[PDB]
Parts: C-alpha cells; structure tokens; sequence
C-alpha cells in the first residue's frame, strides 16, 4: 500500500524545469521518477502542462503539475496497492478526467506512473526491468546513437551496431566511432561543440559520407558492423526518392519520419515501396497512442513505432503500445525525449518488454549516458542468461 | 560491517571508461559511487590509473582499476565496519604503497571510498549530506556556473562564470542561472553563434569580450550584475604557459573570484598576485593546490591565495578530501567543492559541500544533466532541510 506521494520541480538536461515524484509504501519501498520533454514534440502528444509564468523560467514551471501531484492525484493514489500498476494508471486517467491528460498534466501524470513502479520493484527487492518483464525480460536493445544533426534538413544521423555481440561492445563500439567522428570533424575545421542529444552539428547526404568515413577510420565494417539509421522529422519542413536513393546507397538500416506527421495516405505509399528494405519509424505518426498505431496497422502504413512515454502519460499505456506493436510485426523503438534527466527507466523499460532496440542518444552527455550505464549494469547483472541480437533485433524486416 | 564489494567499467559524460564501485553491508546497506575524469588535469594530482589497450576505447579503458577494487581492495577492506571511513581510506593507502595512489590507482580507491559512505549512510538511514557532515550540515553552496569558454578561440581563460551572490535560496540560485544561461542562449543566436555547448554545458562561441557578453546577459535577464549575479572566472593558465591586466579585468567587471591565474609551479608568482589582489577578489588554487594538504599548506605559510578547489579524484580518498576543506577553513580560506570535466550521473559532491558548509560550489552550467544532477540534487537537499537551511550568497565570501 503506498503511504505518501510527494513531487517537486527539477531541472531536464536543456535547464529546463520538470516534474519529479515520490512514492512511499507501507513496507518501506521508495521510488523516485524523473518527467523527459520534448522540443519537437507532435501536435497530438499528450499534454505537457506548463506555468506560464513569465516571471519564473520564461513560463516554464511546473509548479501547477507538482502541485497537482501533491493534492488531488495523492489524494486519489494513496491507499492504493503499489503494485497494481494499471489501477494506478486508470485512476489517474479518470481522475484527470481528458482524453489528452489536460487537466492535471500528462507530466504530473507519469512522474507517479513511474515512481510507483520502481517504489514496487524497490519493496519486491527486483531490479526495475525484473518487475517489469518478469523472468524473461533478457533482450538487450541494439542502440541507434545520434551523433550528427540536423543548412541540413533530416534532424538525425545515427549509427547503429548491429554487428556487436554484446550490450558492452555496442556501447563502446559507438563510443569509439563518436571520437573517430570527433577526430574526422576537427581535421575538416569543425567545431565539436554537442547539440541537446550529445552529437554533432557541422556545417543532406554529406552526413552520410561522413558516418561511413568514420566507422571506417574506427576500423569497423559499414553496415555488418555498424549500420546507419536518421530520423528525417519531415514535419519540421513541410519526397520517397530520394530518400530510396539513400537507402540504396549507403548501409541504412532505419529511417523515421520520412513524411509529415498527418500524412497518412503519403506514409501508406512510401512503406510499400521501402517496407521490405528498410525499417520505417513513425514517431509524430503515431505519437505512443494506441488509437494512431491501430490506424497505421490496419492501412499497412510503417513497421515500426518510436516509444515516448511522456506522449502518452502513463507506463500502462506504453506497455499496451509496445505490445500492440508486437502483435502487428512492427518493432518498437524505446525512446529519449531531447530533453532527458538523470532518471534511467527507459533502459529498464526496453529490457523488460524485449523490445530489441533503443533511441537513447549519441556517445556524450550524461543525460544518454546514463542510459547506456544502466544498460551495461543490466547485461551485467543478466550474465549468460543475457541475449543482444544485433541486425536480428529487426523482426519487421 | 562491510561484506561485498564489487567494482564495473561505466562511462562518463564524454564518453569515456571510468569506474564505478559498489559496497554492500551485513545490515542490508547498499552504496554506489562513480569517480569522475579531468580533461585539464593538474601535473601533481593523484595516478588516474587507464589501462592502455588501444583496442578498446583507445587505451583507455579502466579494467585495470577496476580488478584493483575486485582484488586486492575488496579483500583489504571486507570485514571493516562501514562506518569506519578514516580506516577504510588509510586501509587503501598503506594498500597501495605509493604516495601517489599509482599503484593501485585513485580511481579505483576513490570509488570504494566514496561507495562506502554512502553504504553507510544508507544503512545508517541517513541522508549523505547528513551523515557526511553530522545534524550541523545545512548550508547551500553559492554556485559558480560555466556558462562561457575558452579552453579554440582568441580568449586564454578557460571558464567563464556567473555567480548568483544575491540569491536568497539554491532554489532561487538555479532559477537566475538557468535564466541567465537561457538569455544568453539567445543573445548568441542573434550574433549568429553557434548553440551547441562545450563539455561543461557551457556556450564555446568565437579576453574581455567574454565578460561584455556576461554582463549583458545578466542584464538581458533582470538582474544586476556585481549585487544579484557577479562573475568569476577559471584561466587554467598552466594549460597556455598577468596580475596588472588580470587586475584590470577585476576592476573593470563585477569580479568576484579568479581561479588558476598563473602556472601550477609559480609560487612566487602567485604569491605577488595575491599581495596585489587579495583584498578585492577570491583567488583560487586548482592546480596549484591539486586537493593535497601538503600544497594548502605551502601555500597558507607563503600567503599564497585564499581559496581551494577541492576535487575529491586528485587526491584519491574522502577523508584527505576532509582534511583538506578542513584545513582550508582553519586558514581563512574558502572551499569550492568542484566537479571535474567529465563528469557521470553521481551527485556526490552536492551531499559534501552542504556537509562541510563550505558555501560554494563549481559544478558547471545550467545545461547538460553531468551538471543539472548536482542542481537537482542540491534542490532536493535544500528542501529537505526546509527552515533550517542557509543561502549565504556574497556571504559565502569570509575570505574577503
Ligand atoms: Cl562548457
Ligand atoms: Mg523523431
Ligand atoms: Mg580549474
């Protein structure tokens, strides 16, 4: 039974305010969960409640969610069992009471969604993913790390390690190629300075020359080694040729949002014509909502779905996103936001559903790092129990 | 008593290898620390101890360090009362042999060192600030934020920072920094620089122009600079190797501290610069001091500055790390509790200086969460102490 609920506002990784929460049970079990944000987030994500209060944070407090959490949705959460995750969950959307999480806050929402399940998994003595997944959660994801952005118009350029036997050799094999990339960057007089996800933007194919460059440099085999994957973000300039053409050119093995986020019938003709190449990734397509995955499903539109917790809410419905998935074929990419925290759940999280793959950032900044860390104590805690599968973590392929 | 201790290879906020310890109680306590990695490291501070295999993460992997933990140190310092941290940190000393921990390395000890006090604050019950510093523990450290650099471009100085003296809480503190970062984000966006951030957190856009663009970022954002947020500064000068220029730069913008403004091995040098600026601005040893009470104390007999920067992985334990803020208090001067570069997700060094009380902390800019954790962390520290905490602000400052 959880006790006391308890949030307070910190800062994400951009110095930007966020909400994090507390959950406290009867037989001492402690959790504490920290909310990501978005920069670029889709139009139909769930709400992100904000201050705007200009004279604090340039109106991006959250005091209103902290303060949420503290009154009505502790009111409504304590008493209840911590391990009943979907009670949990359902209270706190009918408690809002919004299709869209409105009204107390999709960020209120989640940092206890989150907190009570590692409360739970603190009292049951289980590491996260164990609570999560139960005895078969073992599937290390195969990461896509974002090391050159997006003057260029695709947002991400990413590398991807499918040729690694282990967690610990994906990481440091990208970890290898970042500083092999870094090195190429300042021989031609670019700045390594970082953007928000830990990876470079120098002054759209010519990042691609460069990513083969510098697997190549790093002394490993472009596409069986490390493949390539971008996230084009489309919605941010709003055609399927080009984008074959670089398929067909360079080792892609992923590509994200290649058309705007509302066009369906467009993302319907694209994913018959690259479906059987490549990995194709809705993200502000699909948003982490059941309702938008069932659509693109049932028309065949994408293989693949970017998990965002916070565009959904709660770790219930992301269970359910993740699953739905699965059962249509379609892979699921367990997501950062660009502006992450401290907060590690993800990488438990993708773990725990052996989704097979993570979008958790470039080899820089701890706000990824952290991430690979825990993935690396993960593998380790697994043993041989443990599974990375590489290129084999593609079933939609 | 302690009953297990393991050590693994984790990375930090650049992506490279360093370790990271655990130590475990008979009582149930569990404690994790992780040592951070200088990039400018200081010629005397203890053996970081790499392994050198240019097959993995070019040479610098720490598995090396980390069997030194799972090994030799696990064995020497199983079965010491947790509690007991002095023993357990002179335990690894003698362990090691060498007066430069390079034997055993101080990454490996530094992280069995400091995962221990937290295992022991853990099985404790206690908060790690409260039981690093007692029920006296309350004070908040005034921040100095990096949010400019200087070490690829014309400017020598290596750290630009603002300071918000006149903050009345950490709370309020990190508000005025992160505005202030945040308005100073858009100023560069209008001069057409760039926005990505060195490794610190801080803006590496293209010597006196870094403090015009601070000022006018403070400005920009409400407040005023000198009473609401001062500057100080890091120049690193043994990284590029003068008092009337430096003065000039003092006197001409709300200077309120300088830190390694003449080469790591020039104690004369530095003892003139702190005759001439002493009594008007906090002169900082960092390498000069490299955490080592055997340097403070040279320096304290010399006149030589009137301020540490106190890194727990250039000398290598917690305890000398004690005896080093300890010492610096004695003798008047101020303790700037530092991050290092490379940084990891362990917050640390935010529970030791609200321990010590030592009023001011370096632990870098309002972005990055290598940084922002410490924030966080102080925050939450703050609260927890609710009424009974203290924001010293240009207070802080009992060496001027
Ligand atoms: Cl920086
Ligand atoms: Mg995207
Ligand atoms: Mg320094």
């Amino acid at each position: 039974v959880i006790t006391d609920i308890h949030a307070r506002e910190v800062l994400d990784s951009r110095g930007n305010p966020t909400a994090e929460a507390e959950v406290y049970t009867e037989l001492g079990g402690f959790g504490r969960a920290i909310v990501p944000s978005g920069a670029s987030t889709g139009e139909h994500e769930a709400v992100e409640l904000r201050d705007g209060d200009k004279s604090r944070f340039g109106g991006q407090g959250v005091l209103t969610a902290v303060e949420n959490v503290n009154g009505e949705i502790a009111k409504a959460v304590i008493g209840l069992d911590v391990t009943d995750q979907r009670l949990i969950d359902q209270t706190m959307i009918d408690l809002d009471g919004t299709p869209n999480k409105g009204r107390l806050g999709a960020n209120a929402i989640l940092s206890v969604s989150l907190a009570s399940a590692r409360a739970a998994a603190d009292e049951l003595g289980l590491p996260l993913y164990e609570y999560l997944g139960g005895p078969n959660a073992h599937v290390l994801p195969t990461p896509m790390m974002n090391v050159i952005n997006g003057n260029v118009d695709i947002q991400e350029f990413m590398i991807m390690p499918v040729g690694a036997k282990s967690l610990h050799e994906a990481v440091r094999m990208g970890a290898e190629t970042f500083h092999t990339l870094k090195g190429l960057l300042q021989e031609r007089g670019e700045s390594t300075a970082v953007g928000d996800e830990g990876g470079f933007a120098p002054n759209n194919e010519e990042p691609f020359e460069i990513l083969v460059e510098a697997i190549q440099r790093a002394g490993y085999k472009p596409g069986q080694d490390i493949a390539i994957a971008f996230d084009c973000a489309a919605s941010e300039f709003y055609w399927t040729s080009l984008i074959e053409d670089l398929v067909d050119k360079y080792p892609v093995i992923s590509v994200e949002d290649p058309l705007d986020e509302n066009d369906w019938e467009g993302w319907k003709t694209f994913t018959e014509r690259l479906g059987d190449k490549v990995q194709i990734v809705g993200d502000d397509l699909f948003v982490t909502n059941t309702s938008y995955l069932e659509k693109g499903i049932k028309m065949g539109v994408a293989n693949s779905i970017l998990i965002k917790l916070n565009q959904i809410g709660t770790l219930t419905e992301t269970f359910e996103a993740i699953e739905m998935a699965k059962e249509a074929g379609y892979t699921a990419v367990v997501s950062h936001r660009s502006g992450e925290t401290e907060d590690t759940t993800i990488a438990d999280l993708v773990v725990a559903t052996n989704a097979g793959q993570i979008k958790t950032g470039s080899m820089s900044r701890t706000d990824r790092i952290a991430k690979y860390n825990q993935l690396m104590r993960i593998e380790e805690a697994l043993g041989s129990t443990a599974q990375y599968k590489g290129i084999h973590s593609f079933y939609n392929l």
